[PDB]
């Protein structure tokens, strides 16, 4: 309306060969883990469940790949690179039911983008995923939406590279 500014949010204006690749992938790996019930940040992608993973692997830290991305999520750059891609706090265009729908998704995208890495806080201010964490559907899953994450911010500032650089995922024969 006449006195509302609507918040806009970053976006990549063509869906490249580049971010085709990193959303299938990424999805493969959210097939393996919640599917397959596997570990795609694993030579191999082992099982994670109890009575078949490997007998030296429970925790977070225990996989590389994870404990750097552990890192990462605790990175004042990397976490400057997420509010970047999810902009501000999403403030209403309009005054209007309409208005008031579209401010509706604009929110929960932006909370979405927002918490889409490891290095979230509970409600005491702790964080939620950590070197002891358990490796299960939720925490392995969370795990790959940074991984998509992370490659977003790449292939949006490709110099970020060499900061967060490539890590191997591991994609069963199967899927
Ligand atoms: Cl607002």
């Amino acid at each position: 309306n006449l006195y509302f500014q609507g918040s806009a949010t970053a976006s990549e204006l063509l869906l490249t060969a580049a971010l085709e690749r990193i959303e299938d992938t990424a999805q493969a790996m959210l097939s393996t883990v919640i599917d397959e019930e596997r570990n795609p940040f694993l030579e191999g992608a082992p099982s994670y469940l109890p009575g078949k993973r490997p007998t030296d692997v429970t925790t977070f830290g225990q996989v590389p790949a994870l404990r750097d991305m552990l890192a990462e999520s605790r990175d004042l750059e990397f976490l400057q690179r997420v509010s970047d891609m999810a902009g501000p706090s999403p403030r209403i265009e309009d005054p209007s039911e309409e208005g008031l729908a579209r401010h509706y998704t604009n929110v929960s995208n932006w909370k979405a983008q927002k918490s889409a890495h490891l290095g979230i806080v509970d409600h005491l201010g702790q964080f939620v995923y950590h070197e002891g964490s358990p490796l299960d559907v939720a925490t392995l899953a969370k795990a790959v939406q940074m991984w998509k994450t992370r490659e977003l911010i790449v292939h949006a500032h490709p110099q970020d590279r060499a900061r967060f650089p490539e890590l191997a995922v591991h994609i069963p024969e199967q899927v």
